[PDB]
């Protein structure tokens, strides 16, 4: 089962990275707006999106730990 | 030795992810306070915690590089 | 070819982590300046560097997905 589960975990990783990429693009657009017209409001929104992006990174790292455990059987 | 070292590196990864999770929870609480009562002070604290969270992510990635090197022997 | 490609991907990972580390050091220095003399300008620069650091993390994760695919052949 170990090889087949690895393949599934790799597909989960690809899905999560797609989600991370879309988040990163939103974050960068936020930073461009902030650099153009800085304000408290823009700053909070920018931070919100940075936090969200870190949260998704942690989810991606969780999947990599599951990949590492699956490997460390075989 | 390669298989046994891999198992140890996997335990190190699990420990570091526990630390990252606790950090993420602190960061999210900071963002909730910031969104409630935005101020310069809240903003700096929020950034401090975001930076700290990135620093731990880099430590987690270091461990994954060590896992990748251990794998690439066998 | 799978073993040799893995070795190459591991070297790519080491290069990218060197780049991430240098970024992290810049980000931390930014945060020290911000904590010393907080201002809107310092805040935007700090966020800029945090965003940049997340962007490099995503590139590092891309390489780890390529390492996971290379493994999941063998
Ligand atoms: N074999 C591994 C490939 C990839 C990098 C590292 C951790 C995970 C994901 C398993 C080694
Ligand atoms: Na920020």
């Amino acid at each position: 089962d170990a090889q087949d589960k690895l393949k599934y975990l790799v597909k989960q990783l690809e899905r999560a990275l797609r989600e991370l990429k879309k988040s990163l693009d939103e974050l960068e657009r936020s930073l461009e707006e902030l650099e153009k017209n800085p304000s408290e409001d823009a700053l909070v929104e920018n931070n919100r999106l940075n936090v969200e992006n870190n949260k998704i990174i942690v989810e991606v790292l969780r999947i990599i730990l599951e990949l590492a455990k699956a490997s460390a059987k075989l």
